[PDB]
C-alpha cells in the first residue's frame, strides 16, 4: 500500500521558497505518529528543505542524479523507490509537489491536514479528483497558543 502525508495550505498550497511557512507543531507530532517505522519516499527538493534524515525511518531520496549522502537511500525512478522500500504494509510518501503528482495515481490512501492559512506558494500539492476519495477520518482543531492556524486532520481513501 502507497499513501501520501501532505500538509496543505489554503488553495493546495504546500510550499514556498524551499519552507512549509507555518508553524504547527500539531501537524509534526501528526506526521511523526503516521510516519515512524514506515519507509519514507521524498524528492530531492524535500529532502534539502528537511535538512537531515527522519529518525526511526527508511529515508529514501529520489533524483535523476547520484546521491550524496549514504546516511538515506537514493533512487532514480518512482518504480526503483517502490522497490527500494521492500515488503512493507504501508510506504508513505512525504513531497513535494512534483513528487506526490507521480504518487497520487498509485495511492490508496491520503492523509491530509488541512490548514487555514493563506500562503502565496510556488508548490501545490496535485488537483486530485474528489468523486474518487471517500473521507474515513477527520478531525477538527481550532487555533491555541502552540498552532497559529485552525487546522482538519483528514485521512481518504481510494473509493
Ligand atoms: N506541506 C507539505 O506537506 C510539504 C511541502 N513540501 C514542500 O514542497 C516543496 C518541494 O517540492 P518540489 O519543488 O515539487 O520538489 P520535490 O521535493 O518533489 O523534489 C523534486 C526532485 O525530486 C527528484 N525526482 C522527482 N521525481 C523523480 C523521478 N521520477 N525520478 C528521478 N528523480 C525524481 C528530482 O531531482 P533531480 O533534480 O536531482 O533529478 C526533482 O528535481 C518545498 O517547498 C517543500 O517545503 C514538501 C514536503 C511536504
Ligand atoms: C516536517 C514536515 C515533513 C513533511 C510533512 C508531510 N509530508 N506531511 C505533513 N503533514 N507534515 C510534514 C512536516
Ligand atoms: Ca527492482
Ligand atoms: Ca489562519
Ligand atoms: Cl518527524
Amino acid at each position: 500500500m502507497i499513501s501520501l502525508i501532505a500538509a496543505l495550505a489554503v488553495d493546495r498550497v504546500i510550499g514556498m521558497e524551499n519552507a512549509m511557512p507555518w508553524n504547527l507543531p500539531a501537524d509534526l507530532a501528526w506526521f511523526k505518529r503516521n510516519t515512524l517505522d514506515k519507509p519514507v519516499i521524498m524528492g530531492r527538493h524535500t529532502w534539502e528543505s528537511i535538512g537531515r534524515p527522519l529518525p526511526g525511518r527508511k529515508n529514501i531520496i529520489l533524483s535523476s542524479q547520484p546521491g550524496t549522502d549514504d546516511r538515506v537511500t537514493w533512487v532514480k525512478s518512482v518504480d526503483e523507490a517502490i522497490a527500494a522500500c521492500g515488503d512493507v504494509p504501508e510506504i508513505m510518501v512525504i513531497g513535494g509537489g512534483r513528487v506526490y503528482e507521480q504518487f497520487l495515481p498509485k495511492a490508496q490512501k491520503l492523509y491530509l491536514t488541512h490548514i487555514d492559512a493563506e500562503v502565496e506558494g510556488d508548490t501545490h500539492f496535485p488537483d486530485y479528483e474528489p468523486d474518487d476519495w471517500e473521507s474515513v477520518f477527520s478531525e477538527f482543531h481550532d487555533a491555541d497558543a502552540q498552532n497559529s492556524h485552525s487546522y482538519c486532520f483528514e485521512i481518504l481513501e481510494r473509493r
